[PDB]
């Protein structure tokens, strides 16, 4: 494995949990950053390394990024649609840590709304989308090998590995399962073909 | 009317650098106040006059404002997430220097959060937004000819010169390219129509 040690940010979240499970099964040595109050469930798969802290603390992000081959970012605000900078400021700390530690590959999830006409983004999601836009700018400007993953609705359908990946535009379906989205984040570790592109994974579950 | 000499504050910032370059290419005689001259580009368009100093030092500001026809303010304190008064104290120094040297025109950048409901502000941006509000009041109460430029997200898109400007309200998208924002800063030097108004520049970048 050319990529074997990875940091996952957001591993306790909807997509992070299945991404972690798939990564451990695939043989990755995974380091996670978890907030003190929200640890990984005791029954689930165990990462190799756990850092307890906050993506808003440069020190905690540095500890998580040190020694890795690549970074997966699945940060979010769960059900909370309020104005926030946690994703963009978290990305700022991640970029600084990758540069300091010689890590180049970052696969980071924002949203397909970054490929929408802004006048059609639902107003209830505008505040979160605003921080996705801020995040994407931070990562694009970093000069790192950045894969911008921009999914549409994240659903509960199965892992298929059969989804479409649309480059630099909206794809033909409006859903991706959380399991397939995690599968795609990990696929991006094994190829350079999506570096510098936006990617829209989607599938028809049938 | 004929503005030929301008001071730019914040010329080494994201918007400042392109405003400066555009001003020099268009023929303005530009004076900049910079804390570190190595943060100015060594190649291409270069300002006519460089004052090395700090906007918090009244004598440095006075030396920058002396002899100008108008002032552009693109100050910012990106890293401050808790109460901060750099921009508003800078604006007090600028206003005092403008009055002492007979400079009547100031075009200054705050943010579109000043046009929207306060709960739109992400918590980590509350402090900078409070100081934007303080700087806006300093400039409004000065009696100077003041164009308040209140942009949304500042993006990276190429200069278009085709953006929308809405007066005393919001408008189309929630993004303006730094290049288009700089272009609009300079357009405000050539007209009185925005004096005493708030302006919201935005555009759709396809
Ligand atoms: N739901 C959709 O249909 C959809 C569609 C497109 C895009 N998106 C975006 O896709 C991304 C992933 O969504 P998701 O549903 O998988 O994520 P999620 O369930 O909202 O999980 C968010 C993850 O980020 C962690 N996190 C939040 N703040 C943190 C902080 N300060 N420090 C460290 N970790 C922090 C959370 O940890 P905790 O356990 O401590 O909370 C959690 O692990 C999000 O950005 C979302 O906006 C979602
Ligand atoms: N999407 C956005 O980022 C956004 C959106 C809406 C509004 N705004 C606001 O737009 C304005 C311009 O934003 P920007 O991103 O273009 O600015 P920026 O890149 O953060 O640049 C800030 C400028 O102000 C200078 N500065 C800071 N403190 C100074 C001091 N004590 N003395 C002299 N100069 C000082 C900086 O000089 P140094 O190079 O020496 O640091 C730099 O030139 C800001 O006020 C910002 O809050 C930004
Ligand atoms: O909390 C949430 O629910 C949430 C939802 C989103 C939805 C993103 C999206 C983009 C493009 C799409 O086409 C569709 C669709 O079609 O369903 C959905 C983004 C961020 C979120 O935090
Ligand atoms: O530190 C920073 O980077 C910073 C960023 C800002 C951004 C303010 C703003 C206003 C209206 C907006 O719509 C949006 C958007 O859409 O992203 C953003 C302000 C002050 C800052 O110091």
């Amino acid at each position: 494995m050319a990529v074997k040690k990875i940091a996952i940010f957001g591993a306790t979240g909807q997509t992070g949990l299945t991404t972690l499970a798939q990564a451990v099964q695939a043989g990755y040595e995974v380091t996670v950053l978890v907030r003190d109050s929200s640890r990984l469930p005791s029954e689930g798969p165990r990462p190799a390394h756990v850092v307890v802290g906050d993506v808003l603390q440069a020190a905690d992000v540095d500890k998580t990024v040190a020694g890795q081959d690549a970074v997966i970012v699945l940060l979010g605000t769960r059900n909370d649609l309020s104005p926030t900078t946690v994703m963009s400021e978290g990305a700022r700390n991640i970029v600084a840590a990758m540069k300091a530690h010689g890590v180049d590959k970052v696969v980071a999830c924002t949203s397909a709304f970054l490929l929408w006409d802004p006048t059609k983004v639902p107003p209830r999601l505008q505040a979160v989308t605003d921080d996705h836009i801020r995040m994407h700018k931070v990562l694009r400007e970093s000069g790192l090998k950045y894969v911008a993953v921009m999914p549409p609705h994240i659903g509960d359908q199965p892992l298929t590995g059969a989804y479409t990946v649309t480059l630099d535009g909206r794809g033909p379906s409006r859903v991706i399962s959380k399991h397939d989205l995690g599968h795609f984040m990990l696929r991006c570790l094994t190829t350079d073909e999506y570096d510098g592109h936006s990617t829209y994974p989607s599938h028809q579950y049938q």
